[PDB]
């Protein structure tokens, strides 16, 4: 119902973190971990911002395409092969700008991840254009496209959601959480992640990574996109299902992401079932378009020879099913704990530490 | 909806301490800790049983009084003189028995915690009574007598509430999980809590103790309380609404247990608004029959020259109404920041190990 587990959580790493967190220099500073950690002014960022303006062009491309369908001399196949260029040069030119150019905790990562994002709506948009055309004013189209853009969701057409309400004026009661909240994987960054500055200990090092995947999940899905929904007025506010309440691997997926889960339902899966595929490739076809946006955002920045992330994500194919399996068979206590175990020693949290110890 | 923070907790619990729960010897005792770590059979417990079987004497003569209270000769306040007198003894008896004879972590304590119950229930038994016989079959009485007695409820007349279904056979998928729960409180107590076999340290001291208090939540409420429920076929089993979501430590009274604030509710609180007391001496009251029944599970066994749990409990008066003002100030948030780290620092888990401490 709320965050109060959050909060005791929180307020134990708090108290367990008591001479660090309460004796530091605050008297200029109150920073927890350091005045400018996760970027700083010095790093030439404007390329980056630069290229992050020039991506909006893409989707004019699409807007362009789309309105010149209505001439009879271009027709369905050429529009089609335009749209698939078009969307695969919006994912090759950011990775080689990424890659020829520098890149940090934060300023490489978050070109990649706007990448993902606006492939997913290019293809978003232009699958459902498809449709609508199929069945037998400029400003009013270039503005619902430009909602869908900036909206919190995956899905064209988002106009029938609704907020029908004033936008709250005070929402630095819930913006200066978020700035609170960083701080504190700052510090949980700098003190239970510092490998290097019996038989196994990979569960040892998998305790702290999880809580800042967690952490991770509030600052961006409850708090962020509910901001994003609440300024641009968009009615469903429902980003997530009770992720953590999840009988399998497979049940996560559904859950801990509602815009990603509805884009690969409408996308996927139901051309799938449209087309006489079974659901047994969908699920490697959802998960290839998802490792590809879950390599992309972790490998491309930094070095990458090894451990790929992409491995990582396609070997939870077997895992939903083993563990839809044993928790068919162990009951519904033993399919969450198993669940948690897996998401511990071979889940996303993972990926993230695997190319840490590897830089 | 479901426990899977709780899951999560436990795993993580497991994973930290990966060397001690994999590597144990495990060969002949499948037990995390001892053996026999809570009790064993050398110790002389046999006294302790014989005085819990003797202590359902007082509620033979609660319905022996009961009973005999239809004879014309007899009166009221002669009857309430003697439900105070027989609720004064069946609570100063098994603190002489527990005072004069030996105790230990589970063998002492479980002495007082069913008599602080048995004394809620005569008292429970006798007003319900009293207002049944205000306004103008020996079998069924005691067999309703007892049903009250042994179902996990403090308020007479559970005869509305109903389960209407047979009792599930397979309950050993639950109690299976308690034994295995209560086994890994046995390894908590042994390494986070050991003091002796920078300003201050306390709140590193009350990160593990909080977990102790949840698990020992989660055994008893949870699995132990709804066991007796399906066994008996009880109708309600709501026990504790949402405790941890509480926006102040006045709200979390109401919530952690749901009989004892229905006690207090139709005991306490109904008479005073009857009585034209208000609710603030009422507060006073409600903690003063709180703390003595949260003071003598703790000091009795053990030794008690200082630091009595009685004024802990008693020191929450202040603090629902400091905490109510700080959250009614800062938004639910910061009230529930407050509230777990008053329950941490100055909370009831608090008063266990500072019992610990000084044994
Ligand atoms: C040039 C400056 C731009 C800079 C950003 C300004 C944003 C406003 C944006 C765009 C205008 C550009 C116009 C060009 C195209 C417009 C198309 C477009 O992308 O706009 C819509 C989009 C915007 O919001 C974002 O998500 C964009 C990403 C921003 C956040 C990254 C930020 C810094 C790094 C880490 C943050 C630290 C983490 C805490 C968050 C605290 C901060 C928040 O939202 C959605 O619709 C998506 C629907 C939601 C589902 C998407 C799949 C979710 C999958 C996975 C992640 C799962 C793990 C969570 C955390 C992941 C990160 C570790
Ligand atoms: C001789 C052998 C008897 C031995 C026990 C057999 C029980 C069956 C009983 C009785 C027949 C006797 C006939 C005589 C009179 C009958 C009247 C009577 O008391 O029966 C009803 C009663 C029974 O259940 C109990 O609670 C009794 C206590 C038993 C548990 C203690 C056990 C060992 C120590 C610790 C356990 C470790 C903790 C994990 C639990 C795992 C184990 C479970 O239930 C209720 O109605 C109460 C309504 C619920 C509200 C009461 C207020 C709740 C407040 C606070 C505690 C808050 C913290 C929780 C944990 C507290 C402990 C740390
Ligand atoms: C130096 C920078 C190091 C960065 C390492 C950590 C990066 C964290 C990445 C977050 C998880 C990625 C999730 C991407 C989802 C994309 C959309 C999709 O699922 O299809
Ligand atoms: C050696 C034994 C040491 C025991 C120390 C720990 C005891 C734990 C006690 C649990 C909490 C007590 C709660 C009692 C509630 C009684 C009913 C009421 O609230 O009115």
């Amino acid at each position: 119902s709320h965050a109060g587990l959050f909060n005791l959580c929180v307020v134990v790493l708090i108290a367990v973190n008591s001479r660090l967190i309460i004796e530091n220099l605050m008297k200029y500073g109150w920073l927890i971990r350091t005045d400018f950690w996760f970027s700083s002014r010095s790093l030439r960022d404007w390329p980056l911002f630069m290229c992050c303006i020039s991506l909006s062009i893409f989707p004019l491309a699409a807007f362009t395409v789309e309105k010149l369908v209505l001439q009879k001399y271009i027709s369905e196949p050429v529009v089609i092969f335009l749209h698939i260029i078009i969307t695969m040069t919006e994912v090759l030119y950011p990775v080689y700008v990424t890659l020829r150019c520098d890149s940090a905790f934060l300023s490489g990562v978050t070109l990649m991840l706007l990448t993902a994002i606006v492939w997913l709506k290019l293809v978003s948009y232009a699958h459902t254009s498809y449709d609508i055309r199929s069945l037998a004013s400029y400003y009013v189209s270039l503005k619902s496209l430009a909602y869908f853009m900036v909206a919190p969701t995956l899905c064209y057409q988002p106009s029938y959601p609704r907020s029908a309400c004033i936008r709250k004026g005070w929402v630095a009661r819930q913006f200066a959480k978020l700035v609170i909240f960083t701080g504190f994987m700052g510090f949980i960054i700098e003190q239970y992640i510092n490998p290097i500055v019996a038989i196994e200990r990979v569960l040892k090092l998998s305790v702290p990574n999880l809580y800042v995947w967690l952490c991770m999940f509030y600052c961006f899905f409850h708090l962020w996109l509910n901001i994003l929904a609440e300024l641009l007025c968009f009615g469903d506010r429902e980003f997530y299902k009770d992720w953590w309440n999840a009988k399998s691997v497979g049940d996560y997926w559904r859950m801990w992401n509602m815009p990603v889960h509805k884009w690969m339902v409408r996308h996927i899966y139901f051309p799938c079932l449209r087309s006489k595929i079974p659901k047994t490739l969908a699920i490697i076809i959802a998960f290839l378009v998802s490792a590809v946006f879950h390599e992309l955002c972790i490998a491309v920045p930094c070095r990458l020879f090894k451990l790929w992330a992409f491995l990582g994500i396609m070997f939870q194919v077997p895992l939903v099913f083993i563990t839809n399996y044993l928790q068919e068979r162990f009951g519904s206590t033993v399919g969450n704990m198993i669940f948690w175990f897996i998401f511990c020693i071979f889940g996303q949290p993972m990926c993230v530490l695997l190319y840490y110890h590897d830089l």
